[PDB]
């Protein structure tokens, strides 16, 4: 159903973890 969108928008998020760093790693 449904379960083909794992988080859909962390995924996205995660695209600039370069500055994500500061609540996430």
């Amino acid at each position: 159903g449904w379960g083909s969108f794992f988080k859909k928008a962390a995924h996205v998020g995660k695209h600039v973890g370069k500055a994500a760093l500061t609540h996430y790693l």
